[PDB]
């Protein structure tokens, strides 16, 4: 014969990638931009229960 | 008459030329500018089963 590892034999190594593939989260729009306690702001923040 | 060497005589010599027309490879694609590791590769090579 000739020797073989075969293979589905349980002597075949197999190896496991260590770096994962990942879901890029979905860019969302109203980043730190809009959102600002400023008055010229789209997203404007209400400050008065914050510390009350 | 005259003598002709005619065109299925086997004295017409011929001349065979050293230079060989080759057909041109078939351009890769996938060149190195795609295959490549890390995330950012379109086609990304796994590099654990290499040396292992």
């Amino acid at each position: 014969s000739s020797t073989v590892i075969a293979f589905g034999d349980p002597k075949a190594q197999k190896k496991w990638s260590s770096e994962l593939a990942v879901d890029i989260r979905k860019k969302s729009y109203f980043e730190s931009r809009f959102i600002g306690t400023s008055e010229n702001a789209v997203i404007q923040r209400k400050t008065e229960v914050e510390s009350d």
